[PDB]
């Protein structure tokens, strides 16, 4: 069970551990107060930034102090994906806890995407003053995520598409035209980790 919502946002990896096996999935830093369509009560979390923005879809886990310092002036809701096109996603109903802050480069390059479509991209890192933090799980997420959905991956990583400041990655995420129509991704119930 899930919802298709026409949507708009930058997708992202995210890594579950269930006891045996690592295994990825997706979220999407979606553009827009989409916190109806949350439904793990743990990410019932809200982060206001210091330039008025509202992201939505956090948990506990993730840090807050970090996500508050965030140039995001719109809404973001921050949601897990099965699956992705230029215009809609498809939101699964059951919805792994997010957790950490490798979310925020997605959300701050779908807070300024004018374009109308989600780039066919995924972004990975957290943000701090304006640059990317340094990358550690990029490689993993190539190997668990991108690399099998057939997308490229924008990262502070050499093994990435490298981007190093917000102003760089907003360059990249600009012209991404989608190579097939669409991707999917798997679920998990277990935590997941951005
Ligand atoms: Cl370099």
């Amino acid at each position: 069970n899930g919802v298709e919502l026409s949507a708009v946002g930058v997708l992202l990896p995210v890594l579950m551990d269930s006891g045996r096996r690592i295994s990825g999935g997706a979220f999407m830093a979606v553009k827009g107060d989409l916190s109806e369509h949350i439904k793990n009560p743990k990410n019932t979390r809200i982060a206001q930034t210091v330039a008025g923005g509202t992201i939505y879809g956090l948990s506990e886990m993730v840090n807050i102090d970090e996500a508050e310092k965030l140039p995001i002036k719109g809404a973001i809701t921050v949601l897990p994906v099965v699956q992705a096109t230029a215009t809609s996603i498809l939101v699964p109903d059951n919805q792994p806890q997010l957790a950490f802050n490798s979310w925020e480069a997605a959300a701050c390059a779908a807070d300024t995407l004018e374009s109308q479509q989600t780039p066919f991209l995924m972004v990975t890192g957290a943000v701090e003053s304006g640059n990317l933090s340094p990358n550690l799980l990029a490689v993993q997420k190539q190997l668990l995520v991108a690399k099998p959905a057939g997308i490229g991956l924008a990262a502070n990583s050499d093994r990435a598409l490298k981007v190093v400041t917000l102003e760089q990655l907003r360059q990249v995420v600009g012209d991404k035209p989608w190579r097939k129509p669409m991707v999917t991704f798997s679920s998990g119930k277990n935590v997941a980790q951005a």
